[PDB]
């Protein structure tokens, strides 16, 4: 697709309402997918979240664990009255009682040259965070203050890294991946659950070109 027109899509995409629930247990898990109980209510409909994910990850829950929800929805079912549920890929971790907020440090390159970012635009409260998580909050700030899939934008390229300080190889996001342009496929790239040790990511590392 032409240049344009990613930006309108991906601009679009990621302007899709993210889901954050610290507390909520499984009520089903299948070898891919983990559906949770009564969430809260929405549009007077019981909320419920189904996740999607690889059966390798899959395999870290079980029917009743408590878990936390970050996530973003590709898909909706209203086929059951007074409920309703979410479609999502990954985004779950293991509940954790007390809240420790944590800013990941930011390195940011525009066209090769580099942009200062606050120390508090990105951070998180879990110990165990996903990937899909800092990607959600750091595409909605480049979104909102550096022209990311902005109409009238040049950039093409780029990617979101986490530089973690340990032996593995390092985690990234192609940050203009279109797969068939649509939700169920963009954000199919979480559907791995990946998650870090907040301890381990040292800082991210972001390229936009244009
Ligand atoms: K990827
Ligand atoms: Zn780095």
């Amino acid at each position: 697709g032409l240049e344009v027109d990613n930006n309108s899509l991906l601009r679009n995409i990621y302007s899709t309402i993210v889901y954050e629930y610290s507390d909520i247990v499984i009520d089903f898990k299948t070898s891919h997918n983990l559906v949770t109980k009564k969430l809260d209510v929405r549009d007077a409909r019981d909320f419920f979240i189904n996740s999607e994910m690889d059966e390798y990850a899959a395999n870290d829950f079980k029917t009743g664990d408590k878990i936390a929800v970050f996530s973003v929805p590709f898909d909706w079912n209203y086929l059951s009255k007074g409920k309703v549920t979410a479609y999502t890929y990954g985004g779950i971790t293991p509940y954790q009682k007390t809240s420790i907020p944590k800013n990941i440090p930011v390195n940011l390159w525009i066209n090769g040259k580099q942009i200062s970012v606050p120390y508090n635009e990105i951070s998180t409260n879990k110990t165990t965070v996903t990937a899909q998580e800092i990607d959600l909050k750091v595409r909605k700030f480049l979104i909102a203050q550096h022209q990311l899939y902005s109409s009238g934008s040049s950039y093409k390229s780029g990617r979101l890294v986490f530089h973690t300080n340990d032996n593995s190889d390092k985690y990234s996001f192609d940050l203009f991946y279109v797969g068939y342009r649509d939700k169920e496929s963009i954000f199919k790239v979480y559907k791995d659950n990946k998650s870090f040790n907040i301890d381990k990511i040292g800082h991210l590392d972001i390229e936009i070109d244009s």
